[PDB]
Order: structure tokens, then C-alpha cells, then sequence
């Protein structure tokens, strides 16, 4: 039988950045289509895009340093050191999906070292030499690292594109994985009947973010892990959820979780919808309903 | 009904550092006693020490910058910004438990910013002014940050203690959480091997460690996703130990027997050499078999 975690949202992680859920929101400006590659999972527990099981795999890169004429960078592997297979994902699992911005990362050797001198602040730009699908990315800060040095890089902060084609960091945009083409997790659309996609918002270090520090995702990481663990057969077109008060277990709103692993509500006329709900509530599965089951409006 | 995650180990996180499980081991040198404060949970889902629900809360510090008595640091809060209550727990939830080393962290404001110039490389030393239990730590790299600037710091790497009292980083050692007596601090209790040839199973992950006693390796007593699972399930503990099989999901073979105790740690009986689970593959899955007595004798594991 299908279930969602009985865990308060404010204790759970974003599925695109390793950061606690701070709020829920709907977006009129950005909610018409998203194609996030992290936080992508079916309700019967099939991982999609670059989505890992663990939050500890999120926004990390592993590779061997290459030195090329007018570029240095990484020949990419999976985080565990094993080969990257194109038949599995558009990039190695846990690869960041924050498109069209600079990635400021801390890179360390995957071999035992004595001193912090071998730890490098690197900058990955999304320009011509950004080709994760082809297994190669260019990175600044590697000029003094020996060729074939194996390193793990962890995303620290993001800033506007070095080439200046954008003024801000747009956390709704995914990368262009590179091609000469990647099998992306499919686009998510609001399915009609006044329904808006629910976004789980977390703060991440972003210089000039369109929404300041806020990064949206379509499902908490611990929900991803739960579905992968349970492998519950999908026995309906949508799973009806209640968002409960953690003290009283009283119903604060109705939500539909679709087989494609994203969630919707109908926001109240006023505007905000789930944004006015408290963030220490718990989702509970009620029953399977049709994809045209009409939800009561949520919020003020 | 009690269960453990049906997920391969190599896809799961260490519960002390946010890093994938690379191997299992028993420890002759360190396995007689551990008192890790992260990865601490009962089988019926009670969090202990500083253990968070989420791997994303691990090895993070949140606080407001102070300048006092020629030393700079943080008045600590919980990671969600809510107040840290002193004299109640060893430290805020997710606070690192890597004792007697320097913590090199990246600190960023919890308020929107325009430039990366506000992002600071800080060093937290475990010296006289390291008092997380009292809700205060000192850090190098904060002299140029305005008083009351609210920041989250994320652990990047650790190195030997600046004061030189130790030559390497020992990842088996927990912090001294103030000038308070360890007995008066509200620590998750010590874990002992329970007898009958049983050794504590340690889940090993690589973390960026300069001059580590075990190189990059950090041990923990349970995968983070196991912690979350027990907190979610709240399964009543109906036995003295939970018997597990470690299965190869590809070959359909039982690779070894393990006992998971109510205190949330796992044991095996290692072979004569004492290498035990270290030779097992890391892509296996644990499954709950049944509740057994503390005297239930396990088949030896390894080579
Ligand atoms: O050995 C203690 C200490 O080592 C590093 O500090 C050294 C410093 O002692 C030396 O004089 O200069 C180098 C070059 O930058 C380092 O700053 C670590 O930084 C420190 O955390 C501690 O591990």
C-alpha cells in the first residue's frame, strides 16, 4: 500500500539543493512548465534525471583533472568513482541542475592528503566547454593541479553567468547538458482544473538570485527515498493527500500527488495558497482518485 | 511492524558526514567504545544526541556573529533559525561531532546578498571558547563581518588541531561540548560491543580530512536513511535484538547475519582474522528477519 513520509516538512531537505524546506509556494510566473533533473521520481519508486537516493549525493561532481589548450576541467565519473553511463542519466547522479549560472565549488582529492593546500576553490561556468552528458566540464582554479588528479567538488554558492548574458541567477532554469542528446526527465505541466504545481522552497547561497536565496523543487528528498524504498504499485491516476497540523492531526489543505512524482493544489482566489500554511505540518495519503478529482482551494 | 530500508548501502549516506557509504568494517583499535552524537537513534524512532532527520542538516552550524573580548564567533541557533536551548542538549541539531580537530567551514548570510564577498572561509578550533552546549563558539575569519550578521556555516574539510595537542585527525573522537563536565552534558550514551563474539559494525565514508588517522575515512554506527526510516515508522521494539540478513539483490544470496540492537547500533561475528564485513560488497541490502534474544548466536561473517 502507498504512503508518504509521516515527517514534518521543516525537518526534510530540498531535492535540488542540500538545504531544509523553509516554505511551500505556487508560481504564476514559473509554474507553467519545469524540467528539474533532481527531485525526479515516480510514486512506484523509479528515479529519473540525475536524482539520487541520498541528499548526500546532491550538488556534487567527481572527475579526473585534464589540462587542455585554453581550458582545464574534469573527465567526469559517478560520485562513487564508477563510470558515467549515458543510458542511466543526462549527467552523473547528483550533478547540480541550477542552469545558466557560475558554480563556485570546493574540490578535494579522493586520495588521502596531509595539508589543505590540495583543496581548491573552483568555478564551473555554463559556456561552450560545459558538456556533462559527454563527460567533460571546464573549471577555473585547476591550473596548479596535476593531470589525472581525481577530485570531488561540492557546490558552495552560485552567481550570475561570467559571460554576463544574464543579470541574476534564475533557480527555475536547468542546464544545457551538452550534445553533438541527453535523455532528460520529462517536463512537468500543471494538469488543469485550477491546479498549480506545489514548489518546496529552500535557501541556498545565491549571489543575485531572482528569488534571493530561494530554490524551488517539486518533492522533498526524503519523499524520493521513501518511494524508492516502498516500491508501492501506483493504483490510481492521482494520490489525494491531506496536509495535517502536527499537534492536532487536523486537515489544513488537500493536495494531489501525480504518478510523475509532482504535487498540486488549487490556490484560493486571494493568491498565495500553500505559502500561508505552517511548514511543520505532515502529508498523509488519503486514497487514490481520478486525475480530474476537484480539490478544495487551499490558503488565504 | 519493524523494518529497515530495502536500499543498497552504496546509495546511502554516513550519519556523521554527508557522504555515501564506501564500506563496512569492525575495529580492533576503536570498537571497544564509541559515543558518536550524530547517527544516534532507537529502533522505535527516538532521535538522540544532535542527530537530525535529514542528511542536509549534518555538519552545519547557524548563529549570529558576536565580537567580544577580542574574539569573534556565533551565538548559536537551530539550523531553521529557531532558538537553541542551552543546558538541554550537547549542541544544536546537526552540529558536527568530529572531536579534537579544526573545522574549515564556508559561512554565508541567511539574508539575500548580491556578491560572493559576504561568503567567508572560517576556522572553528576546539579550544577554550568552544562551548556549543552553552550556545557559543569562536571562529577565525569573522573579524570583517558586522555584529549580529546571521550565517549558516557548512563543514568543507577538517585538519589537525591548531594548538598541536594532536598530530592527526582521529575521526573516532567526539568533541568536548563545553567546560562543563562530560557527565553534566546531555550526551547520547556510550555504545559497547554486547559480548558473544559480537563486534560493532561501522559504516565508512570518505570526507576531506588533512592528515586523517584513517586517511579520508569517517565511521558511523547506522546509515542516515536508516535514522529517517525509524523516525518515520515508530515501530515498537518487540525484542532484545533485530536479526538482519545482508542480501545480494543481483545474485539472490544471503551474504551474512547481523544483529541491530534497540540502541540503534549493529553487530556481526567477525571471522578468525577479524576483517569480517570489510570483505563484503557494498551494493547489498539489509532485510529484517525477526526479533531474537540478545543470546542469539550469529554465523561468522567474512572471507
Ligand atoms: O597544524 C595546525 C594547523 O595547520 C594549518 O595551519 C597552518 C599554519 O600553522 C601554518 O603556519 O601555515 C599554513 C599555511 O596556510 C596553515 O595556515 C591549518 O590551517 C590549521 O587548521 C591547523 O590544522
Amino acid at each position: 500500500p502507498f504512503s508518504v513520509p509521516n515527517l514534518p516538512l521543516n525537518t526534510l531537505s530540498n531535492s535540488r539543493v542540500p538545504s531544509l524546506i523553509r516554505s511551500m509556494m505556487v508560481s504564476r510566473d514559473h509554474g507553467q512548465m519545469v524540467q528539474f533533473q533532481n527531485g525526479r521520481v515516480t510514486l512506484d519508486g523509479q528515479l529519473q534525471g540525475t536524482t539520487p537516493t541520498s541528499a548526500s549525493q546532491l550538488c556534487k561532481i567527481r572527475g579526473s583533472v585534464f589540462h587542455a589548450n585554453g581550458g582545464n576541467g574534469y573527465n567526469l565519473t559517478e560520485l562513487d568513482g564508477s563510470p558515467y553511463h549515458a543510458f542511466e542519466s543526462p549527467a552523473p547522479i547528483g550533478f547540480p541542475d541550477l542552469g545558466e549560472c557560475d558554480w563556485h565549488m570546493e574540490a578535494s582529492p579522493t586520495t588521502q592528503f596531509d595539508t589543505g593546500d590540495v583543496i581548491k576553490q573552483i568555478n564551473v561556468k555554463q559556456e561552450a566547454a560545459f558538456a556533462p552528458h559527454l563527460g567533460t566540464i571546464q573549471a577555473d582554479g585547476l591550473s596548479d593541479v596535476s593531470v589525472n588528479t581525481n577530485m570531488i567538488a561540492k557546490l558552495g554558492w552560485v552567481s550570475p553567468a561570467s559571460d554576463g548574458h544574464r543579470g541574476n541567477v534564475d533557480p527555475w532554469v536547468i542546464p544545457r547538458y551538452g550534445s553533438t542528446a541527453a535523455q532528460l526527465a520529462p517536463p512537468i505541466y500543471p494538469p488543469g482544473f485550477g491546479e498549480a504545481i506545489v514548489f518546496f522552497m529552500s535557501d541556498f547561497p545565491i549571489a543575485h538570485g531572482a528569488n534571493g536565496l530561494s530554490v524551488p523543487c517539486t518533492i522533498p528528498q526524503e519523499f524520493v527515498t521513501h518511494f524508492v524504498n516502498e516500491q508501492a504499485p501506483t493504483r490510481g491516476e492521482a494520490a489525494l493527500l491531506h496536509y495535517l497540523d502536527p499537534d492536532t492531526h487536523r486537515n489544513l489543505g488537500e493536495f494531489k500527488l501525480y504518478p510523475e512524482g509532482f504535487m498540486t493544489c488549487v490556490p484560493n482566489s486571494s493568491g498565495t495558497g500553500p505559502q500561508t500554511l505552517p511548514i511543520n505540518g505532515v502529508f498523509v495519503f488519503v486514497s487514490w482518485v481520478s486525475r480530474f478529482y476537484q480539490l478544495k482551494p487551499v490558503g488565504t
